[PDB]
């Protein structure tokens, strides 16, 4: 460690950590191994191992604390990690070809990391994301392995190796222009031995997992941003650390300012979420951020991301804004329609499944409930519903893995049924194969163009055509 790094210790508050980050984000190459270790300590001591009549016998408004991270302690771990790597990778053996790293060099560093993790631990477990987990607990989650491979590679001065993130996966980029791709970790319930391979199969397969190639490739600073997103404030299932929430917000705002969330639509959503809980005065209102997130995706990722829209759908949902909610979840469908469902897309299916068969059925349930003594009379809100299912039907077309079945059918019908026939009527539907006017891309929906507007819903026959 350098003098400037050491001076900023000990860390005795949340702002001391922002300083370290601010100090460390000023430098060409920020120290990832230092910043994941510090985040790891504080999270472990604020979430993994929490310590928690007049006068009340306990502080009646609650209590918040900071674990003092001492230089003594952190440097111990930093020296551990660096010793471990430098020890088990001999750079003399891999010809560094002028500023550029070998696939053989990356696979090596990945193996060192991979071979250091414990034989046996539940991988879905929380608070194993940091390098602190890796060093003091010899455990990392899927994406945590990827980070450590990049953290490790930084320590060996492989400036060209960097983190790649989709919406549900992490791997590495090296070589000339970040052109070279390598898998360094696993995915889902037991599956991914893909380790060492190129990503080109998964980009061409058209799987949501690899975003048809519109994935994030991080400069060192975007790697820091990730680190901060990966901060996990949950203590148990009922409660969150008010400390780790305040820390993620202050550090996301720092990285926002320094322009390091420009190409990070998820981080931007995370911050809109934190702003919604606890607005920091001065700053953008959540919706602005929610939109800066969609902007990002349309601009730097060909509008091939789903979360930016999910993030927004949710704000409006929570804010009982029924139209804008359905409008967003519609944009969601319209983005996934141009994809395919594949083995390791399990995660985004879970989420579409949830809105189609829980969230929307309940917003509309509640919406219908407020009629009895509006959204359900607006034929646009209805057209957002239809543009949603149409996007999901198209997704499925060509996909190896069927999507819609039995369960989806009952809930479509319940959803369809919240809108009067006189309302649904006004939505003009053209069926382009080659009141609101709406186009359908999906053969399933064009296969009920005149059933979805019928005054009597032929529930039975819809369930039929929605599921073969």
């Amino acid at each position: 460690l350098k003098a400037a790094q050491k001076t900023l210790f000990p860390l005795r508050s949340i702002d001391d950590v922002v300083r370290l980050f601010a100090a460390e984000l000023g430098r060409e190459e920020p120290d990832l191994v230092l910043l994941s270790l510090v985040l790891g300590f504080v999270e472990h001591f604020l979430a993994v191992n929490r310590v928690i009549p007049s006068p009340a016998p306990d502080p009646p408004g609650g209590l918040t604390y900071f674990p003092v991270a001492d230089l003594s302690i952190i440097a111990a771990l930093y020296a551990r990690f660096t010793a471990q790597i430098r020890g088990a990778v001999d750079l003399s053996l891999y010809p560094r070809e002028g500023g550029v790293s070998s696939r053989e060099l990356v696979k090596k560093v990945s193996d060192v990391i991979w071979n250091s993790l414990s034989r046996s631990y539940f991988k879905d477990r929380a608070h194993i994301q940091s390098l602190f987990s890796f060093i003091t607990g010899t455990k990392l989650d899927s994406s945590g392995v990827a980070f450590a491979v990049v953290g490790a590679c930084q320590a060996l001065g492989l400036r060209d190796v960097h983190l790649a993130l989709s919406e549900d996966h992490a791997w590495v980029v090296f070589g000339p222009n970040g052109e070279q791709t390598a898998e360094v970790t696993w995915h889902g319930k037991g599956n991914e031995d893909r380790r060492g391979q190129t990503v080109n199969a998964g980009v061409a397969e058209r799987s949501w997992l690899y975003l048809k190639g519109s994935y994030m490739r991080c400069d060192r600073k975007m790697e820091v941003a990730f680190m901060v997103c990966a901060i996990n404030p949950s203590i148990d299932l009922h409660t969150d650390s008010l400390e780790l929430l305040q820390l993620q917000q202050k550090l996301l705002w720092l990285l926002y300012d320094l322009g390091h969330l420009e190409r990070y639509p998820m981080a931007l959503g995370n911050l809109a979420d934190l702003e919604e809980l606890e607005p920091t005065p001065g700053r953008p209102d959540p919706l602005t951020l929610y939109h800066k997130g969609i902007a990002s995706a349309k601009t730097y990722y060909r509008d091939e991301h789903i979360y930016p829209y999910m993030y927004l759908a949710g704000y409006h949902c929570r804010n009982r804004n029924v139209r804008e909610a359905l409008q967003a979840w519609a944009d969601t469908a319209t983005v996934i329609q141009d994809y395919n469902y594949c083995r390791e897309d399990e995660e985004i299916y879970k989420e579409f499944f949830e809105v189609a068969n829980d969230v929307i059925p309940n917003l509309l349930k509640e919406a219908a409930s407020l009629l009895e003594a509006s959204a359900l009379q607006d034929p646009e809100c209805f057209a957002h519903l239809l543009r949603f299912y149409d996007g999901i039907c198209k997704w499925e077309e060509g996909s190896p893995t069927p999507v819609l079945h039995v369960g989806w059918a009952t809930f479509l019908v319940q959803s369809l049924g919240r809108f009067e026939g006189q309302v649904r009527q006004k939505v003009r539907i053209v069926s382009g194969t080659v009141g609101p006017v709406l186009t359908f891309q999906s053969e399933k929906m064009k296969g009920m163009k005149e059933l979805l507007v019928a005054t009597k819903i032929n529930s039975s026959a819809i369930k039929l055509q929605l599921t073969a």
